[PDB]
């Protein structure tokens, strides 16, 4: 019913991530109106389609749904959290930016289903070029 759909409350959360059984639950969590979630929705709408066999996305509001600020602290920046099976997946960059190429962002995401779904609670995405 849209691309993106909003996530309008702490139980549509919840239900988005237990709804779930064989995809990545993608969600941003910021500000609508920031910068930074402006340049990461578009990213993430660029890309809802390629990776939709592996990946659901949506978008929420935390002025809105404030239940989970302490998973990222309401951060701030715009950041994009990761749940399969139930399970929140941590990444190690060695994401909370936005990002010019949509490819990077099917990475991170294709990355995060591709250990999440062998068991990994903890998936490594080597972003720390030099």
């Amino acid at each position: 019913s849209y691309m993106l759909p909003h996530l309008h409350n702490g139980w549509q959360v919840d239900q988005a991530i237990l709804s779930e059984e064989d995809r990545v639950v993608v969600i941003r969590f910021g500000h609508d109106w920031d910068p930074t979630c402006m340049k990461m929705d578009e990213v993430l709408y660029s890309i809802a389609e390629k990776v939709k066999n592996f990946a659901v996305i949506y978008l929420v509001d935390i002025t809105e749904v404030p239940d989970f600020n302490k998973m990222y602290e309401l951060y701030d920046p715009c950041t994009v959290m990761f749940f399969f099976r139930n399970k929140h997946i941590m990444i190690d960059l060695g994401i909370n930016w936005a990002m010019e190429d949509k490819q990077e962002m099917v990475d991170i995401i294709e990355t995060v289903y591709r250990g999440a779904r062998k068991g990994r609670g903890l998936v490594v995405s080597p972003k720390d070029y030099s």
